[PDB]
């Protein structure tokens, strides 16, 4: 369902298990109400979709990983493949979520 | 110079102790590399306009102070004249960060 990451090893490692999965990933911070507002969404596509990986960083836990990813604004999510980022956009906007995991898979 | 908030009373109190003076608050971060790049021309700003506050909120250490005006990007820069927030944008732009104090003045 969704991995929780807390650390760079897990994140570089949960990339490198995904083989040839789609893997999103949500950057989410605790003063984030749209973060809050579109968890359950988030979670729901983890179930709707088994054959992608959903993982979940804390900016505030993971602020290396943060930084590395370079991450703007709350939430973020990015989009890899092989351990190449093909994807990434900023907002809590659902459709567009869905629209672009449909587009990558 | 750029006063520290650490609490919702000195955000409030500080609104109120500015009369009539813009107030500039910089939402920023430890894990926002471009908050970073723009600290030095934040702190020379308030150097430069003495009639001008120039406050910085680090989002982690006031979450609260970080939803209610709901930050979304890192930085954030509110402007503030009187208790109504007249202004705001995202992203470490020193151009616009001036152009628009410039125009609340």
């Amino acid at each position: 369902m969704v991995k929780q990451i807390e650390s760079k090893t897990a994140f570089q490692e949960a990339l490198d298990a995904a083989g040839d999965k789609l893997v999103v990933v949500d950057f989410s911070a605790t003063w984030c109400g749209p973060c809050k507002m579109i968890k359950p969404f988030f979670h729901s596509l983890s179930e709707k979709y088994s054959n992608v990986i959903f993982l979940e960083v804390d900016v505030d836990d993971c602020q290396d990983v943060a930084s590395e990813c370079e991450v703007k604004c709350m939430p973020t999510f990015q989009f890899f493949k092989k351990g190449q980022k093909v994807g990434e956009f900023s907002g809590a906007n659902k459709e567009k979520l869905e629209a672009t995991i449909n587009e990558l898979v």
